């Protein structure tokens, strides 16, 4: 529980998309983890950013939870994928349990 | 030692707001360790954010140690909401020691 | 593998700067872990930061490897030297392997 997504990616996006984008993490990570959302945090914060040899558009995700985990992972990219349209094969996500 | 906190906020703040607090954190990592304030980095960097239903002021800390607990918690959130005006119950801290 | 730098830094520097450091930032993760440079991923963001009793450059970096370390220290400093002029004094390094 105290689940938390924070992103940092190089996607060019407006301050109310992050915040939407922020909303429906939180009830992402409710649903995944069970525990409530008034208890789920995320954050969207902008970088500059290179994958490989092209600055391409990519993420990097710390999730934290105070603690069967693929499930975390496609439900995080999919919703970043939904939101700044980022190819699942340029998110990186770190488990800090 | 080696103190370092990097606070993610949604924040409204001038740059000079954020250099007074990092300035103050880094006198307050230094008396809750003991380290020389020479030794504590502080950052703070703003980011869209929501926590629970809302995208009201939140933060996110990130404590690093190299190396009885809560005594850095209440200090680290006792400087937040003195800088932001944050309230304690929207301030997650992740130790990593 | 699957190695990350992440360095947060209150350098000025342009977007195209710090597009630079981030794929010389990538070759050299590639060069000191032997992953191909296709895998690699690195970042910088801007911060309002304090180091000891001064707001003077510095930067905070977190590498992650998915996982005999001065090697990437040097390697990674090295860079932020050439890119920001950073000393290296004021450069902290967090692995989280
Ligand atoms: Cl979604
Ligand atoms: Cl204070
Ligand atoms: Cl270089």
């Amino acid at each position: 529980s105290m689940p938390c997504a924070i992103v940092t990616t190089n996607a060019d996006f407006t301050k109310d998309q992050a915040d939407a984008f922020c909303l429906d993490m939180g009830q992402v990570l409710a649903k995944e983890t069970g525990k409530p959302v008034s208890y789920c945090m995320a954050g969207v914060r902008k970088a500059d950013m290179s994958f490989g040899t092209s600055t391409d558009l990519c993420c990097f995700v710390d999730f934290y939870c105070i603690g069967k985990n693929p499930s975390i992972s496609a439900a995080i990219t999919g919703c970043l994928t939904q939101h700044f349209k980022v190819k699942p094969e340029r998110v990186y996500i770190s488990f800090n349990e």
